[PDB]
């Protein structure tokens, strides 16, 4: 039968993932076409979509990897089945880091809170949220009981992320203060540059141009699943299938083997 393609809305920070690193986001310039189906229906949540989905035999969408239930079916891409391994030996491509970024003016306080996000309990917390650890050497973390103020700036995508590393934190350090601000992954390489912020969020690799006089560091792996309801005989498809798929030119199941 007719596919169904169950979009996310737009803006949504998975959406922006999920079309450029398919390459149904194209910039013909300094202008970006999004050539998402224009027969793609909406869901405004990860929830939404494992709902369309599971509720749905002919839909497909797409959702964080840690978010995958029994509800759906998850799609081999390039006859590789995603999961923690296959995302960490990058063998599995739809994948983007969290990366957090800073320059030599990161303070004091922003070093110990690195440390922490880079400590057993730091990594604990990212796992925990189902995201991916792509650290294999971990340090231990002993508050200093510190004050003072951070400031965190940048991609959309990371900020629900940053939010439970900066409560443990606080929970560690109860006199600082952590105000995340979500913009977008280039405003938080400026603030950085700047020194609005401390600290930066990038979910993406960062640019040569960006990554001058800045480290880089990623905190987490993000994995996209591409999900059919259980229903569907189909298990695999191919890069240039889900780009066809999702792009609305291949459009009936049969064409998928
Ligand atoms: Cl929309």
């Amino acid at each position: 039968g007719t596919i169904e393609v169950i979009s996310r809305e737009n803006g949504s920070g998975t959406r922006g993932a999920f079309t450029e690193i398919t390459g149904i986001l194209k910039k013909d310039g300094d202008k970006k076409i999004d050539n998402t189906a224009k027969t793609a229906v909406i869901q405004n949540s990860t929830e939404g979509v494992l709902s369309a989905v599971q509720g749905n035999a002919n839909a497909i969408g797409y959702i964080s990897l840690g978010s995958l239930t029994k509800s759906v079916k998850a799609l081999e891409i390039d006859g590789v089945k995603a999961s923690r391994d296959t995302v960490l030996d990058g063998e599995y491509p739809l994948q983007r880091p969290f990366n957090i970024v800073w320059s030599s003016n990161l303070s004091k306080l922003g070093q110990d809170f690195i440390s922490f996000i880079h400590s057993k309990q730091g990594q604990q917390v990212v796992t925990d949220n189902k995201f991916i650890e792509a650290k294999t050497e971990t340090t231990e973390y002993t508050s200093q009981h510190l004050s003072g103020k951070l400031s965190v700036v940048g991609s959309t995508s990371v900020s629900s992320l940053m939010e439970k590393l900066a409560e443990a934190y606080k929970k560690e350090n109860p006199e600082v203060t952590i105000d995340i601000t979500s913009n977008g992954s280039s405003a938080g390489i400026t603030a950085v540059k700047e020194k609005t912020a401390d600290i930066g969020m990038v979910s993406r690799e960062l640019t040569p141009e960006e990554g001058k006089s800045l480290t880089h560091d990623a905190i987490a792996l993000d994995g996209i699943a591409v999900v059919v309801n259980n229903d569907n005989k189909a298990s695999q498809v191919s890069m240039a299938e889900l780009a066809d798929v999702f792009s609305g030119k291949l459009t009936t199941w049969d064409k998928i083997k």
